[PDB]
C-alpha cells in the first residue's frame, strides 16, 4: 500500500491476540508500544526520543500481523503516547520511502 | 529516490546558507532541527516526543533544499539530538511510505 503523509500513517496491527492501531515511524530505530497484556518473559531496557528517556520492557520474538502482513521481532513495552512500528519490522514487511 | 529502511534514513539538507544531515521521519508532524543561527522573529512552541516536551522556537516561511528539492515551511529550532524532517515538508518533497 502506498501511504501519503498528509495524515498520520496509522495502521492496524493484530498483536498478542489484541487488535491495535500504530504509527509507521521511519524515525524510530525501535518498535515501542503502549502497555498491553503480553505473554513471555521480558527484560528491562530504556529508550530515548525528544524530551527524555523511557524505561521499556524488551520482548524478543513477537509475532505482529502489521497491515495484514506478518513479521516477528522485538516489541518493547513502556510509557509511549502512540504505538510505533519502528524500523526493525518495517524492513521485514518490506516497506521503503520513495520520492 | 527509493530509500530502504535497513539503515537510518538520513539525508542532506541546505537550511540558511548551512549544510546538514536529517532523519526523514514519518512519525514527526514537524520539522525540528537542532540549534543553529536562523535569522528572523520566532514564536515559542513546545512538542512532544517519547520522553518529553521540548521548548522550541518557531520559524515560519524558511526554505530548505532536502535532496535537491527546495520547499518552504515552518521549522522548529531547539534541543533535539537529530535534525528531523517531518510530514510538514515530507508531503512537500513528494515522499510516500510504500509496501
Ligand atoms: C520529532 C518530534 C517532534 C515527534 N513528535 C510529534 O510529531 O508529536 C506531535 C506534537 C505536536 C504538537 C504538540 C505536541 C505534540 C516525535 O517525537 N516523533 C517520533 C514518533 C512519535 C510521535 C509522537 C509522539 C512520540 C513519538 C519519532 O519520529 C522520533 C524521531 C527521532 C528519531 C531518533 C532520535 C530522536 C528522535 N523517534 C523516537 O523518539 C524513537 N527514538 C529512536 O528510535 O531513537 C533511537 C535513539 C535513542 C536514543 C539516542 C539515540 C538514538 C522512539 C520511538 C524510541
Amino acid at each position: 500500500p502506498q501511504i501519503t503523509l498528509w495524515q498520520r500513517p496509522l495502521v492496524t496491527i493484530k498483536i498478542g491476540g489484541q487488535l491495535k492501531e500504530a504509527l509507521l515511524d521511519t524515525g524510530a530505530d525501535d518498535t515501542v508500544l503502549e502497555e498491553m497484556n503480553l505473554p513471555g518473559r521480558w527484560k528491562p531496557k530504556m529508550i530515548g526520543g525528544i524530551g527524555g528517556f523511557i524505561k521499556v520492557r524488551q520482548y524478543d520474538q513477537i509475532l505482529i500481523e502489521i497491515c495484514g502482513h506478518k513479521a516477528i521481532g522485538t516489541v518493547l513495552v513502556g510509557p509511549t503516547p502512540v504505538n510505533i512500528i519502528g524500523r526493525n519490522l518495517l524492513t521485514q514487511i518490506g516497506c521503503t520511502l520513495n520520492f
